[PDB]
């Protein structure tokens, strides 16, 4: 049961889940119980499911089990501050999707799997790792004693698996540019309709981006330390590009590590700032995510000065 500090701070968008792994299942149970009532799930089955999810994340620098529970926490905070917009089934699907959305990641991009000619890239030619993450989730749910949705009707099971598949695939950041461009146009023409399932699927895709990127919405010491882990994987991938005989892009080239601050400025301006600006226009109570992101941009601008 939750320590008082955590019961309080868990409600902040910039909560950090701490270094005790064994506290994370209970943090996730607490969130999904607070969002979806306690009858939502059988505690034993859900416990079994969380441990199996944990076991199928790898010990890589950034796309690991801590990233998964962090992305789930950001979704919890968005859903808690947007009471009555999403259904109980959407709330449960989206927290499950976040916990599962990088299952079995090895720390390499879809672009590297494609250049390597990995077998996953023949199986899933677009959104390769994300199609795999969703495949892993379904395989885990299919293990004995792991069907945390066994009390739903067949129709509601199929519906929640669809909420989860679309939410996982939307974490392919290649898809975010076009999604956010469509949402911005809907917002500005006043045509966005949350009753329209295609529009609602877009807003959930943007939620998934905002949660996947949320290191840039923590406080600066967290954001800066997290950036170490993000570059650790990118530089490992850049080494592997070099070994295939392909010069990596600068972000993946550890010899270009002095240009980190400039690369962060690029990212914030092209991706994170527009992402949280669009999200705040659609869901005004997400505004703290945007304010934290602007503060971090100003920190990277300070490092440059
Ligand atoms: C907080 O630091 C982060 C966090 C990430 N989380 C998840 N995926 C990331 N990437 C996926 C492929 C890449 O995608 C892209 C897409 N578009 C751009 C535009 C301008 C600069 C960089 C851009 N990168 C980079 C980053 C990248 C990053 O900073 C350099
Ligand atoms: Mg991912
Ligand atoms: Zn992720």
């Amino acid at each position: 049961n939750l320590p008082a500090r955590i019961c309080r701070d868990i409600e902040l968008f910039h909560f950090d889940i701490g270094p005790f792994e064994n506290m994370w299942p209970g943090i996730f149970v607490y969130m999904i119980h607070r969002s979806c009532g306690t009858s939502c799930f059988e505690l034993e089955k859900l416990c079994r499911f969380i441990m199996s999810v944990k076991k199928n994340y790898r010990r890589v620098p950034y796309h690991n089990w801590k990233h998964a529970v962090t992305v789930a926490h950001c979704m919890y905070a968005i859903l808690q501050n947007n009471n009555g917009l999403f259904t109980d089934l959407e709330r449960k699907g989206l927290l499950i999707a976040c916990l599962c959305h990088d299952l079995d990641h090895r720390g390499f991009s879809n672009s590297y799997l494609q250049k390597f000619d990995h077998p996953l890239a023949a199986l899933y030619s677009t959104s390769t790792m994300e199609q795999h993450h969703f495949s892993q989730t379904v395989s885990i749910l299919q293990l004995e004693g792991h069907n945390i949705f066994s009390t739903l009707s067949s129709s509601e099971y199929e519906q929640v698996l669809e909420i989860i598949r679309k939410a996982i695939i939307a974490t392919d950041l290649a898809l975010y540019f076009g999604n956010r461009k469509q949402l911005e146009e809907m917002y500005q023409t006043g045509s966005l309709n949350l009753h329209n399932q295609s529009h609602r699927d877009r807003v959930i895709g943007l939620m998934m981006t905002a949660c996947d990127l949320c290191s840039v919405t923590k406080l600066w010491p967290v954001t800066k330390l997290t950036a170490n882990d993000i570059y650790a994987e990118f530089w490992a991938e850049g080494d592997e590009m070099k070994k295939l005989g392909i010069q990596p892009i600068p972000m993946m080239d550890r010899d270009k590590r002095d240009e980190v601050p400039q690369g962060q400025l690029g990212f914030y301006n092209a991706v994170a700032i527009p992402c949280y600006t669009t999200l705040t226009q659609i869901l005004p109570p997400t505004e703290p995510l945007l304010k934290a992101c602007r503060d971090n941009l100003n920190q990277w601008e300070k490092v440059i000065r």
